[PDB]
């Protein structure tokens, strides 16, 4: 309850799923947390549940929403120590010829440019606090996936951007790192599985895709985030895999 | 002169620099080449110089330009075997706070979405020929760079997209690979160096950034592309580094 | 003081440097720690200093020493939860033609096979406790280094071995991970620098090799180890970089 | 037939499998080739078959054999341009507790130290010719595999060693690169499959482990080697994947 005491953290998409687990992990560490989400339902309930967490409605694709997010965080808590760029989306499976340039642009707006915009607006305050940035990317940005060309491209961009910004901000003492989760059991996972012909088979396949034989939990991503913020003081520009081992391991005509 | 005989290749941004070297390499291999560029000057001269190469004016950010590029290639040569997505740009060095969301969007349009659009429109013809895609990414997408957050993000996206599409197109026999060059001596390199306080010092630094002690040549990228198209039949989804060893190698408070 | 309470940890080479920092981190987390070292001096003093740590003289290249290490840990503390394979050595800088096959074999014995032997003898007890293995590898195993062919080869082997064993032990609930440090200020660093023509210049160069502008501390490696043991329950087979950003970032004839 | 004309190449383990395909590729490129193997049967027949190839009996684990290999190559052909370190072995599948330190040492002798020894003895001649080294590593050194801790460790060592030596030899103009194959259909693959309960099922599984839906051919590894030797003049320290896409791609308790 003291590892990140006195610190102020913003978690985008913190109303459910991974983001809510990150929120819980930081509150449990002693931090005050600002839950950003475009949806009221989960984040408002989370603010009532957790002393030390508050909810601010904010769509990270709307620059003026993000400006107000940052200015309200400073107005209410007087400092900013860590930004967790978790808001993002995975579309349903799509064959390459079923994708569109305009759909790709929209997904870039959320998964890439919303992370960019909050980070840019927060960096002046992070420099004052010697704070840090944590981006939530994905394993499939590193190794690829099927029926997801736009999603994979956006996460490859997030991981690379993390390394570029780590270089730029290192002279000012601001660390920039990312987490690449694999299959984490969240409402997004549940929603996508429900679109499949056999949802229960899809979930079983998802569980067995990891050597550890289960999907991950939001709380496990949250523990990795608290580590990066509070104890990884010589880490910058890293990609922390939270995947259960999915990337490990695997007539001529 | 026979390694890629009878084949038809499209090279975007083929009017100068790396793209022109790729054009030359494929002509030397026996292929017919379509030089795509938004600028007339270099590509028109290249078409007069090289029997087997022709020039088509096409801005890869304009979908109707790319549609006409593909339909004219098929109309004139009857098949399409390889697309080399080389068109791209590196902005001048920019601190993160000096970048803009709108500038980032524009660079994504060229470096990422123009590659996406040509590949999408070409894939029906590549499936008929069991052809292949070669994307020109960058080393800095993998390891980062300073004063280039948008550029690095776009190339991280290209490399990841390459792996996703390789998975999607493998059942149809179409390979999708990328080349990640390091410092290659091109007109873009010369133009950026000329913006520096000391251009000659900037070039010297660029030469010594590689263990091999020089910058690369467009012809060397071109040889790597001809290898991927004509001889790498068990390679798909790879990132071929052409960097001179730049990524190799490198009080407590 | 409770994150790893009730747990028993063995740290090889725990008498000084990184190993001693790992020992301190685990004691501070609430664990009981067995300090293994071939040298009495530092580890004996550490055992007097730290309630909860004890010293066992053991050369990890001597199989019977390691057998007795494991059997004494179980005899004295009744369980084994985590093995940290930290013992290792970096020879002085050596040109490739100055190395020998026999020198290479000796370095493999310490850096690779001593890690293998302790892990093998500990695994039956780790399976009973659902414990975990943490190997201390090196950044240069991933990216290379000059004048160190044998050292680099041994650490490449440790990192790969970590992934293989993670796959083999995942069905039994035992996680296997590694830490790849960059420049950490330790007595080994101090000893190597003292062999250089200008030691102070060598240290200054070492500090500036990181974007963060300093070398790392043993305590920072220790915090990463405690994270992997106590909170990274969905991580197996990962390589956790603790390098200060050294791997980030960087006429044609 | 001219890409590597006038050049002299040594291929270890060239009597069958991948090595024989590399031999054939270099002869087809115009080179003279020395086939090194510990076994007479395949290499002697290959020397009768191929004008331009000769056979020298040599066990790469025996330093005096390798000394004589190099001195006989120079005595017979007057130069040395490329060494392909292909000799190696994969043991039958072994659980970690079924391995031994002594078995691990023996596999290191072949897969790692035999590559080291030939490279060391050849480097003085490679510097005179501005020649190059090609090591045959494995995909599983990078991503791991099950029931193969020693094999995976040896190939992780080869890949890392490649990068270290590339740094050391770059000032002398000698490039050092590796190829990491995935499933290639060779006599070793056939022998291992025959030990399985259902050999035909094992082979079918091996074919489908690649997105491309088949195993690779020795000729495809050979084409990659000829590219690295003859056309990759700005590549050093790279790992060229020849895997068919195996590394691509893939309730909470
Ligand atoms: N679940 C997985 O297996 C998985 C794996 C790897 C990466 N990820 C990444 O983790 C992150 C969280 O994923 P999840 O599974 O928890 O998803 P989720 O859909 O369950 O939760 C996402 C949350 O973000 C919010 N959000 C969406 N768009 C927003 C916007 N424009 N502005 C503000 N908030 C917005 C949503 O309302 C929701 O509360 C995403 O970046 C996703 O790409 C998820
Ligand atoms: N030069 C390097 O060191 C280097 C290193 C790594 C990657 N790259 C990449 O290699 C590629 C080529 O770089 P270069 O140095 O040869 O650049 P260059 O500027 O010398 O040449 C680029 C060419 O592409 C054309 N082009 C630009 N925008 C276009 C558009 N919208 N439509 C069509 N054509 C367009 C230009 O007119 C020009 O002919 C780029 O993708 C670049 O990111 C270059
Ligand atoms: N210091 C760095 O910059 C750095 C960077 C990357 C990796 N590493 C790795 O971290 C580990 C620790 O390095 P360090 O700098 O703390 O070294 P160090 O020399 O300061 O400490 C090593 C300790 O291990 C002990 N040891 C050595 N051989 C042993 C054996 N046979 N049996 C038992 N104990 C033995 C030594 O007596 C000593 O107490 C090593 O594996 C090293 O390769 C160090
Ligand atoms: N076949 C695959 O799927 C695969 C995949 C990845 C890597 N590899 C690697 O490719 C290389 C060749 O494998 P392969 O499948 O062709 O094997 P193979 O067993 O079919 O052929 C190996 C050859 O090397 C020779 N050899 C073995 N030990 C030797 C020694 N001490 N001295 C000299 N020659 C020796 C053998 O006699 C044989 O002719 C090995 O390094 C292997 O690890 C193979
Ligand atoms: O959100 C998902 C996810 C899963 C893993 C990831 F690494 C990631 O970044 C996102 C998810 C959830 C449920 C199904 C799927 C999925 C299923 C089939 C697919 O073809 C696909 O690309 C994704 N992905
Ligand atoms: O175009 C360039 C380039 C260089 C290397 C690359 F890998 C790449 O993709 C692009 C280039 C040319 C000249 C100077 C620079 C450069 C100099 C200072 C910088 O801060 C920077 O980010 C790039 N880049
Ligand atoms: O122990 C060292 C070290 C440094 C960094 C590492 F990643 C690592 O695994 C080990 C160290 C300490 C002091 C100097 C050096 C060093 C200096 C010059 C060299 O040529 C070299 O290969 C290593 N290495
Ligand atoms: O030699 C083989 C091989 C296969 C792939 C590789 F990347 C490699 O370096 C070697 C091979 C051939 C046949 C079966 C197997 C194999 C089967 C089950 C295993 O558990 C295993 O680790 C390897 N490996
Ligand atoms: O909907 C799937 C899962 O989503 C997670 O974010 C919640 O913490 C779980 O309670 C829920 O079962
Ligand atoms: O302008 C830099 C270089 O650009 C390359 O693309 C050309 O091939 C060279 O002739 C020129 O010197
Ligand atoms: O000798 C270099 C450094 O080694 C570290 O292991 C110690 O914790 C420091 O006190 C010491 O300054
Ligand atoms: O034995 C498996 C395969 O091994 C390869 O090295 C040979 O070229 C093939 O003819 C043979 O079928
Ligand atoms: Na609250
Ligand atoms: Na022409
Ligand atoms: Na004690
Ligand atoms: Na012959």
């Amino acid at each position: 309850g003291t590892r990140y005491a006195g610190k102020v953290v913003v978690v985008t998409g913190g109303g459910r799923g991974i983001g809510a687990g990150i929120v819980r992990a930081f509150v449990n560490s002693g931090a005050r947390v600002v839950i950003c989400d475009k949806d009221e339902s989960g984040g408002r309930a989370l603010e009532q549940e957790l002393p030390g967490a508050v909810f601010i409605l904010c769509d990270v694709t709307q620059e003026d929403d993000v400006k107000t997010l940052v200015s309200e965080t400073i107005r209410r808590f007087g400092r900013l120590d860590c930004v967790v760029n978790n808001a993002g989306h995975h579309p349903p499976p799509q064959r390459p010829e079923e994708t569109s340039a305009q759909g790709f642009r929209q997904l870039l707006e959320l998964n890439l440019l919303g992370t960019y915009t909050l980070t840019k607006l927060a960096l002046p305050y992070l420099r004052k606090s010697q704070g840090n940035v944590i981006n939530i990317s994905s394993l499939v940005g590193a190794i690829g996936a099927a029926q997801a060309v736009p999603y994979v491209a956006t996460k490859g961009a997030v991981t690379a951007m993390t390394k570029a910004l780590a270089l730029d901000e290192s002279p000012y003492g601001v660390r920039v790192n990312c987490i690449s989760p694999g299959n984490i059991w969240t409402p997004l996972w549940e929603e996508l599985a429900a679109l499949m012909p056999d949802p229960r088979a899809s979930i079983r396949e998802g569980m067995l895709a990891q050597p550890l034989g289960r999907m991950g939990q939001p709380a496990e991503v949250g523990a990795a985030a608290v580590f990066l913020a509070s104890e990884a003081n010589f880490c910058t520009g890293i990609e922390l895999l939270v995947t259960g081992g999915a990337e490990l391991g695997y007539p001529d005509i």
